[PDB]
């Protein structure tokens, strides 16, 4: 695992192959998560940002960037989508949770929350994923689509099995995140696939 | 009857099901009123914010947000509507009190207030209501319309049978309301219908 | 005469009825005058601010607002406009004065001078005016037109038969008016027809 | 002639004859000038702002306003156009220079240099012109047109036979100009024609 | 060699003859380079600000805008474009690096920095250019294109055999850059072809 404090991973041109794999020693299903990360795109049509498939089963946990101001969850292939006001082009700090037993879904933009919303009650996701940064998953690990790729940068990524209450979320936005127990910045298990550079962090 | 305070009613999804019954034992025809809450949604369409009816008689007292910018009130099926320059999505609280001798309704809108309108001198509004949150009713207690449904947040809600004058209206603004003796957040009698979750508020 | 300090006419729906007729024992033909008030309304189309008229003379001293941003006098029936940059909706303190030796007609809002203009130079704006708020005469005290009523409401009304240098102009938008020998808020006479109802100014 | 310190001229309408004629008695061609005033107008149309012609040579040397947000300079019939940010409307100060050795045309608004242009480079603006405010010149003094009439205010007027360096346009946009060799607002020769109004300026 | 410190030359009509050659003794292939300079127009058409030609080869590098917001980078003719929110017209301080190894430039524009971008890792810059401001090279030094020529003012122009860190574009962008061993302001070959000024810079 690496380290990779006051750096970002670079995506620096569209295509259907770059990508990133990032692994996790999950195998329990998750009834409650959060995940933060910074990105940085001057992107105006749609991209992934977080893309995690199990077998069998498209858009088991996805945070997808419909346009700007309208961010997405994807639960076990259900949606739901929050507004925000906001720049373009412009660095966000992005947090989402999501609980099964209420089913509801939280974002988080620069440390400001959106209107919350509601999918899954009950659900749990589903274990043993591939995790891909860079492109949108429409198989197990593949079948990508170079019209959801992401190109940009994404550093300062997190995610902790349990619902961050706001305190945690606003110390993750300023730079200071509770330890991470799924995916973690300073203990990360990656594989980069393609043209994917890594660069230091200059925009925070 | 529960304490809501740091609370707020969470309408996760566009429904025709979702809703909150409010219950307040009001027996005599309301002559004057006022009534605050606070709101977070990012529905861009026309929703209804609080819907009360009564046996045969429609739109008795409905706040209807008809487009950003413009809210609405119904006093007896008569409605008047004030404009406010304003951000979207954004919280909002909203006070709104009419007052039968004079016919005027004022909306105050983050302290701010609206343009004064007028309708129904005279009238008195009906007792023996059905109050729903989350959706419009039509007839005694429903007949909700998916199109007019509520998706969003709603907290610190406060009723008065009288007309509360500008430094009130502010305290209520501020967190500090005078004591409400229609429907009190703070004592407040409801039924859950559907699919609401009650959350902290962390938008305040 | 009545003091209205504190205090506003509200205009609180539109119609061809509702008007306050203001009354002033002026039997001398004006060569200088200046006219200030504030006034807040949300309506889109045109309306009349203030209409004076006089026996077979109609639109013989009218202040006029054809649209966001751009405010007109009339004198003798001949009209000139100026613009400014303004919110909308927004509570507004207008001035206007005019001097017949010059024809210059001065606009001050919020405080701001408007560009001058001149109308009229070496005329008298005739004598034994009816005075209308609310509505746009077009006959000596009538002849309504719904489309030209004003909705909202109207208060610190003052007007002198001097021309105001620009820091009385000031001090009247500050709320503290020097003393005024046409008409006056503090020392009003005046009659409601119709719907239109007094409150206190709680925007100013 | 006159000190104008603290007044303007307001051209109170649109026609095709109200003017004001100013007369240097500095002759001689101009190889270097800068010429620096205040104005305020709410036309959207184009119009004039400083019209030199000389016996049989339109626009000589003219400060011509396209639109908003765009000044020209013509010398000799060649012109330069530059733009800036600015409300609308809203008093200017306008300070142009130009230099025949290198045919530079320098454009300052409210003390801000605009982008350099250049033009003529070489050429010597003529003697014995003809200098009019309030109207374009298409001939000797004359051959006005109504849809290049500037209307509205123009004060604090300054010209130079030399190009200033920024620090003297930054006094001058003050209101401490150098004393100035070729037109000068505190010891003016001017002469009114039509409609022109002599005022406080009360805008700066 | 000439120190231009606090100059600009100015570029002060559209043209396809007016242009500055850069001179520098490099004689070896670049891997890595840095330029800062300081630009301010007011053309809302495309146009050239750096361009670098070789024997043979057209757009070797080449800094480029095609709108407003948008800066767009060429190596070896292919080409990288990153967005910006900037006001128009305002002068600018553009900063571009470029490295083989990864590929990857980065653009700051007012010390800001954009999404980074990447092309043509494990290319070499070819040698022995001809360096041009003014127009856009389609040959050895020629073939200008009016429709691509700058009209505006450029300064403060440094460039790097290497890729700077954040706080020497930061240093340059406040008016202290390092030593510049490709180009330096303070101690520039150039030749002026065509109509081209040197002036104060007056903007900065
Ligand atoms: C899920 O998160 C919520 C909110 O923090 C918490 O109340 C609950 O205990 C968590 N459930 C599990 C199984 O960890
Ligand atoms: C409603 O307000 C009016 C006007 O102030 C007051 O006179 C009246 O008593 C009020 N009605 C009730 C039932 O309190
Ligand atoms: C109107 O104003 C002018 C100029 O100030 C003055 O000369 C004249 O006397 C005034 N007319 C009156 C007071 O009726
Ligand atoms: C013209 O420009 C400047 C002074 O403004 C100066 O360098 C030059 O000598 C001037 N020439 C004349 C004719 O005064
Ligand atoms: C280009 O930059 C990298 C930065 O680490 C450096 O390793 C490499 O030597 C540079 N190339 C040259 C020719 O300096
Ligand atoms: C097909 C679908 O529902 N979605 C959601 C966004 C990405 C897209 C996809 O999986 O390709
Ligand atoms: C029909 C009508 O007047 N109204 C008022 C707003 C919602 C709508 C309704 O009751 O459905
Ligand atoms: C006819 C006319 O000139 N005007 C001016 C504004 C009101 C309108 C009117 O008198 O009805
Ligand atoms: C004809 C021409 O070139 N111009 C310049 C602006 C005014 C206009 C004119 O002289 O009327
Ligand atoms: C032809 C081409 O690829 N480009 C790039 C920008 C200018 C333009 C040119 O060389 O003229
Ligand atoms: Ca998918
Ligand atoms: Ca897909
Ligand atoms: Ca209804
Ligand atoms: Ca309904
Ligand atoms: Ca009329
Ligand atoms: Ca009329
Ligand atoms: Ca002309
Ligand atoms: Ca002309
Ligand atoms: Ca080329
Ligand atoms: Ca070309």
């Amino acid at each position: 695992h690496t380290d990779l404090s006051g750096k970002v991973f670079v995506f620096p041109r569209e295509s259907v192959t770059d990508h990133v794999n990032l692994i996790t020693p999950l195998e329990k299903p998750l009834q409650n998560f959060t995940l933060c990360f910074r990105a940085y795109s001057d992107l105006s049509r749609a991209y992934s940002l977080f893309s995690y498939n199990t077998q069998g089963r498209d858009n088991e946990l996805l945070v997808y960037k419909e346009r700007v101001g309208e961010y997405s969850l994807y639960i076990g292939r259900h949606k739901v989508t929050s507004k925000v006001i906001e720049k373009f082009p412009a660095p966000v700090h992005i947090c989402v949770s999501w609980e099964s037993s209420s089913g509801i879904a939280e974002f988080w933009i620069n440390g400001t929350p959106l209107v919350k919303k509601g999918l899954r009650q009950g659900y749990f996701v589903e274990a043993q994923p591939k995790i891909v940064l860079g492109q949108e998953q429409d198989s197990y690990g593949g079948k990508f689509d170079r019209s959801q790729s992401f190109v940009g940068e994404i550093g300062d990524l997190y995610m902790w099995d349990s619902v961050l209450p706001p305190e945690n979320i606003l110390s993750a936005y300023q730079g200071t995140p509770l330890p991470a127990n799924i995916l973690d910045w300073q203990a990360l298990n990656y594989e980069i696939r393609g043209y994917v550079i890594i660069k230091p962090l200059v925009w925070v």
